[PDB]
Order: C-alpha cells, then sequence, then structure tokens
C-alpha cells in the first residue's frame, strides 16, 4: 500500500535559496550530517532517475543507502527523492518517497511541504516506530540545507 | 569605547541540548561554515581566557580569526566569546563580542538571549555597516548551530 504523511514547515531562509541549496544536497549533506559519509552518483546526471549511494555510520558500523531522484519541478520549487535501498526500508518496506515544495512566507522566509510516502509490500502498513523516524530523518535532510544557508549566506 | 545591543530569537530545541552545540562550537564552525577549515586552540584549556584560531580557506588562501573565550556559565545556559583578530576584526573595531544565553521558551524550545558587544577605537562611535553585520553574524551563527542540532537528531 502507499501512505502518504504531510508536514507544513517554515523556514525562515527564501524559497529560491532553499531550492538552490536542495539541489547542491550532495556535498552539502555529508558536511553537515556528522553520519552522513559520502555521497556518490551511481548512474544518472543528477537529475530525475539519478541513483545515489549514501555511505553512512550507524554505531561505528558503515553502512550503505540507496536513494533515487524522482522529479524536480522548479515552478514549484519542488525537489522528491527517495530511500530504495538499504536499512530504512525493513522487510514489509519497499521504498519510502521524501517530497519537499516551498512557497513564499510572510517575512522574507518559506513555507514548506514536508510529504512522507511510505510505500509497503502488499497488504503491511508502516510500523509506527519507522515512520517516526522517517519523518526525522525528512526534516533533517530540510534542516542540514537550510543550516547550511543560513551558515553560508554568500553561496546562494 | 562600548556599544551593546540585545536581541532575543527563538528556538525549537531544548535548551540544555542547544547550549551543548554552543560549548562544541570547535567542532560545529568547521562542519557548518564551509570556508572554515578547523579550530585551533592557541592559548589556554578551553576555558574563559582561551584564545583559539579559526582557519579559514577562502578561494585557495589561507586565513584566520582570533577568538577569546570570555565566559562559560553552563547553569544558565551562556557562552560568550569574542572577535579579537584575524578578517572578522574590521579595522575600525578593537573588538567584537557575541554573548548567547539561553532560557527555556515555548513547546520545550529556547529563547536564545543575544548581546552583540562592540568596542570601538578611542572615542568613536561604532560603523553603521559594521553593526548591521555584527547583527547578523550573531543571529546567523544562532540559527545555524540550531540548524546542525536539527539536523543530527541522535547527536543529542
Ligand atoms: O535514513 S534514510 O531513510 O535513508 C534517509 C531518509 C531521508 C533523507 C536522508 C538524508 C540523508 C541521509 C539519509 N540516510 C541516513 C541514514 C543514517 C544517518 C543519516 C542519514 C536519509
Ligand atoms: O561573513 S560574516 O560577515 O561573518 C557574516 C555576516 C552576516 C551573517 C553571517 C551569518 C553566518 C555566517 C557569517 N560569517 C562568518 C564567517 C566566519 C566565521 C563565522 C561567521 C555571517
Ligand atoms: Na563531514
Ligand atoms: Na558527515
Ligand atoms: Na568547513
Amino acid at each position: 500500500g502507499v501512505f502518504t504523511f504531510e508536514d507544513e514547515i517554515t523556514s525562515t531562509v527564501p524559497p529560491a535559496k532553499l531550492y538552490n541549496a536542495m539541489k547542491d544536497a550532495d556535498s552539502i549533506t555529508p558536511k553537515i550530517i556528522d553520519d552522513v559519509k559520502s555521497v556518490e552518483i551511481v548512474e544518472g546526471n543528477g537529475g530525475p532517475g539519478t541513483i545515489k549511494k549514501l555511505t553512512i555510520v550507524e554505531d561505528g558500523e558503515t553502512k550503505f543507502i540507496l536513494h533515487k531522484v524522482e522529479s524536480i519541478d522548479e515552478a514549484n520549487y519542488a525537489y522528491n527523492y527517495s530511500v530504495v535501498g538499504g536499512v530504512a526500508l525493513p522487510p514489509t518496506a519497499e521504498k519510502i518517497t521524501f517530497e519537499t515544495k516551498l512557497v513564499e512566507g510572510p517575512n522574507g522566509g518559506s513555507i514548506g511541504k514536508l510529504t512522507l510516502k511510505y510505500h509497503t509490500k502488499g497488504d503491511a502498513k508502516p510500523d509506527e516506530e519507522e515512520l517516526k523516524k522517517g519523518k526525522a530523518k525528512g526534516e533533517g535532510l530540510f534542516r542540514a540545507i537550510e543550516g547550511y544557508v543560513l551558515a553560508n549566506p554568500t553561496q546562494y
């Protein structure tokens, strides 16, 4: 099944900057997120369809995660990617899609919509703790990008 | 002369957690700020009076900022440091101090109480543009430390 969850967020950063920075995620992520060590393109040019291998550490152990870039829609400052392999897909999970869409906020910032689509195998539902973890990672990635823009204002 | 300015910024991060990040600047600053590559203690043991060097590489050229730790008060979630030399000190400034102390805020978050203390040479008043930069830097770094914490939720 597919189970969809939407959360509304804010940023003091304007949306075109966050959008441009979201596209440098491969460079930003290992800098800001301690446990992300590398991001390598397996296939593709960085746009939709691109497969990426992420090397992370969990408890001193190296683990590998696979991401796919799904779609980008610059018109709506929208960037979608999915987790397609590794530890975040327990046996009853097929894939998890993380969508981000941004609009201008009331004071030079942004209003964001973070959508999590949790794809299960057959009849299964998302485990509640797995959904919690997934939402945390998706928002954490958004906050890594935002934090990088806040710390490096001349770059966007 | 000395000229001082207060502001308050809210954070969703609870103060003990946010404070732990404030005290870990030597590790965090090179992670968040692209051009800051390392922090070296020049004199002292890390507490008040410690002099630190932030090593920067900007467009290929090595530079530094010098910091002095002014006060650390864990009980009241306070971490104060000064820029005392190098590229972050304008030629018209003697010293610029960035004070941060946290109090409990709404929803188990924090309010960061920021003070900028701008020390001029002799009888001059602060350069208005440098005051602007100093205020923006103080807020921007608070928001970026916060962002690092929100991007790394396990580390806390
Ligand atoms: O967990 S995942 O579902 O792949 C995941 C989901 C959504 C966004 C992610 C961004 C970076 C790294 C991931 N993996 C990761 C794993 C461990 C530590 C830090 C990051 C992300
Ligand atoms: O370029 S600055 O003028 O400082 C600057 C000005 C205004 C806002 C800033 C926000 C984050 C980082 C900066 N720079 C920074 C540079 C080195 C160390 C720490 C902060 C900001
Ligand atoms: Na790193
Ligand atoms: Na890292
Ligand atoms: Na750096």
